């Protein structure tokens, strides 16, 4: 719990959504000030914010957004370290000449953050390019832990009882079972989005039409300019059977090796 | 849920639409057989049929079509009591010498079913002459509950988030708010249709042209042979401001009194 008197909010919002707003601010530390991004709410939303903060407080990795704390003031607030360049999909939409090697670098960083999340037995459950934030053009962090779950000690998945279904694996849709392997499927969609410079996946399609396409064995095509090896990796992430899909250790290693080849 | 083996369908359809098909059939009761009309579907459509059946199961009135049940078989089916003469607009198109007193009788019956729906806090949201079905030439029932909503206990309208816009009140179009008063507006259009022997309302006009006409304060003219008192009531149903428009108790009483005057 942070001290509201140490927090300075800017008046104009960075962004807005059904949760509320995101604002830039400053948090006074022992000497330095820290630039922060602040998620500001507005029964259930408050509980969801506290749960989101509880997940983030347990994570400690360079490729994951760091929480500073929560502040209960004029509204409920989640205060995070600022990633100044914002969401990856919007950045790539606005910066269409980012080089392929740079895209590989960023998606590999996401795969390092996810390898850590997997090792930590958390499932993200909303891994999409809008939930990757850029610190610099060469440094990506995973954000947006509002759907994330800490797995039980005795289970390798979370069983659920509006979903981002274009990012969800078949077992999520058909059995409501969310595992790190389900996050690998979403990571394949994220890769497709990144190599498509922030285009929406399954353009023009309803959720039921996506389910029907995937059940036919069909997958999105290779983005313009995307290396064959990276499209091959997207397709391995989109392995239908969860038991035969790779985990993030295998995915990160493939990306790491390909990146250092291109380098 | 009904027993498919107690249901016999006829091969030839009564009608078709994007909704699927309507077929005649029979449902075996304990001794008697009941003639039924069956809506047969051709994700979203199933949910919509189940919600339609859930509305109809709660309604108990002589001027509303009775549902027998749903049947999940070769397709999803909504089984209803058969109204043998079919939709009112088509019947009047084919029977142009039905007397004015008979038209008053039938629209008064519709206003009794709607007074009940209003008392039951349901909004119909598709009240049009095609959705009035004839049991006999002197007995009308309201059908077609696929857009209908049960109002929340704390609200007197449903807020929405293709529509039959020529039947919708201005608050439906401008604020997406659907109340029993909005159904009264639609009922005025239904009256116009009935006294016009099933002609389409606002003929030759696009939706935007209808909105423009109504915003000028203009309304459809009086059908040939329609009593002035009935045109007056149509125009009261087309009161622009929802708070000044009558409810169905007032509309039914006006129709009841006029009918027994003509009787
Ligand atoms: C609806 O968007 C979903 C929700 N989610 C919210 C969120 C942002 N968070 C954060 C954390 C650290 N840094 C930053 N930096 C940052 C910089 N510029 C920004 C934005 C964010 C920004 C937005 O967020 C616009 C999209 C709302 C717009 N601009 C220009 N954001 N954390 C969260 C939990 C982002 C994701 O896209
Ligand atoms: C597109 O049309 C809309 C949809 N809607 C469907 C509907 C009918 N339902 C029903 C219930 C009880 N009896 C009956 N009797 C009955 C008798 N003869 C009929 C028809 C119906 C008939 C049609 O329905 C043609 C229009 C398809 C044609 N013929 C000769 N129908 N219930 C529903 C929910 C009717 C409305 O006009």
């Amino acid at each position: 719990y942070l001290d509201r008197k140490l927090l300075t909010l800017e008046d104009k919002e960075l962004g807005s959504g059904n949760f509320g707003t995101v604002k830039k601010g400053y948090y006074q530390m022992k000497k330095v000030v820290k630039t922060v991004a602040v998620k500001i709410l507005k029964p259930a939303l408050k509980d969801e914010l506290l749960a989101e903060a509880n997940v983030m407080q347990q994570l400690d990795n360079p490729y994951i957004v760091r929480m500073i704390g929560i502040c209960e003031a004029e509204s409920w607030m989640l205060v995070m370290e600022m990633a100044e360049l914002g969401p990856l999909n919007k950045y790539l939409q606005q910066n269409r000449h980012v080089k392929d090697k740079n895209i590989i670098e960023l998606v590999h960083q996401v795969s390092m953050g996810m390898k850590y999340l997997e090792e930590s037995n958390f499932v993200h459950r909303d891994l999409a390019a809008r939930n990757v934030l850029l610190v610099t053009q060469h440094y990506a962090k995973i954000s947006d832990f509002g759907l994330s779950k800490a797995l039980r000690a005795d289970e390798n998945y979370y069983k659920a009882q509006k979903w981002p279904v274009k990012w969800y694996a078949p077992e999520c849709i058909n059995y409501y079972k969310f595992s790190s392997k389900s996050d690998v499927w979403s990571f394949g969609v994220l890769m497709w989005e990144a190599f498509s410079y922030g285009q929406k996946p399954y353009r023009g399609m309803k959720g039921s039409e996506v389910t029907a396409m995937l059940e036919k064995g069909e997958r999105m095509g290779c983005p313009a300019g995307c290396p064959r090896e990276m499209y091959d990796l997207m397709n391995l992430c989109w392995t239908y059977d969860v038991e035969n899909r790779p985990g993030f250790a295998a995915v990160e290693l493939r990306l790491r090796n390909y990146y250092y080849d291109v380098v």
